[PDB]
């Protein structure tokens, strides 16, 4: 069967290609949620791509990611350097999680040190790449 | 057609010989056949070197700037270490990838940082040699 990866985007996403384009991109929350569709299934992936300025949305998520043992790509937006509870939820998975930022966030994430990975600053095309590592290391 | 630089440093040359249960069973020499491959796959010339030397290291980043190529840096045991690679990479024009095999952040980060964050395009680890072929991936598709 397909392998399920799930994309979490946290708050600020939502406004993706509609604040500041000139520094995170044109491409809408929209657009990316049809481009890591497809990239996906091109690799034999099912990726379910969701964004939500909630942070009790996103543990509820990646509670469930845990339980099932799902490869988890996050971005957790705004709440990459304040949420404790991301951390402790993401803490929890049994299957990889790699943490993706469109920008360079270096130019102290709590996510980084229990994160499987990370790749930071290289747009829209970090979340293809960490489906790209998922599709090499997970199996069906 | 695009060139790209590999730049490999302290430790980097004992990839598939150290501790291969950690950092993986493939060789440096593997590694660059593995990044050849892929360059010739995306329509991209890779040059792929290593050196234990802090000051070769430099002289490869220094030609890089002069050539405006884009370099792929995984600066190995100078990553924490090394002030003056950091300066040298700061006048490179074209893209610079940061690639660490490991998730530097989950292993030995208690107050050291990488120097080359802050001002690489873009940073990758923890995703294993893979890393360098999806940093190769990324210069194809931005030039
Ligand atoms: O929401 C954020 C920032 O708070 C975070 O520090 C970086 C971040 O996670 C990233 O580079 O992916 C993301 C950056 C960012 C924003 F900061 C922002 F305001 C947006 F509208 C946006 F689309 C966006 F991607
Ligand atoms: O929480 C859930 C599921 O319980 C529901 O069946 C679908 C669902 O509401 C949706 O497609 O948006 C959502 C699916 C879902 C998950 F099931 C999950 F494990 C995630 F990690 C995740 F990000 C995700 F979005
Ligand atoms: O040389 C190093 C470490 O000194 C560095 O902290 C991480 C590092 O840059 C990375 O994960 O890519 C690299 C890790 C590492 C090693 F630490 C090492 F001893 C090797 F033989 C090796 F091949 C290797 F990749
Ligand atoms: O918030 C805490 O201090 C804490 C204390 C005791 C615990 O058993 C515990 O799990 C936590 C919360 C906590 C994590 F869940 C976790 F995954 C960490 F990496 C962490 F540092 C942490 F501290
Ligand atoms: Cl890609
Ligand atoms: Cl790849
Ligand atoms: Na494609």
């Amino acid at each position: 069967s397909e392998l399920i990866v799930n994309v979490i985007n946290g708050p600020n996403l939502g406004r993706l290609g509609r604040r500041e384009p000139a520094v995170y991109g044109g491409t809408t929350h929209d657009e990316l949620v049809a481009l890591i569709e497809r990239e996906a299934a091109e690799l034999g992936l099912k990726a379910v791509v969701r964004q939500s300025d909630s942070e009790a949305q996103l543990l509820d998520w990646i509670h469930q990611a845990a339980d099932a043992a799902e490869p988890v790509i996050l971005n957790a937006g705004g709440l990459t350097h304040t949420s404790v509870a991301l951390r402790n939820a993401c803490a929890e998975l049994s299957a990889p999680l790699i943490e993706v930022h469109i920008s360079n966030v270096h130019a102290h994430s709590y996510l980084s040190p229990i994160a499987t990975g990370v790749i930071v600053g290289l747009g829209i095309q970090g979340y293809l790449l960490a489906l790209r590592y998922l599709a090499e290391h997970v199996g069906t």
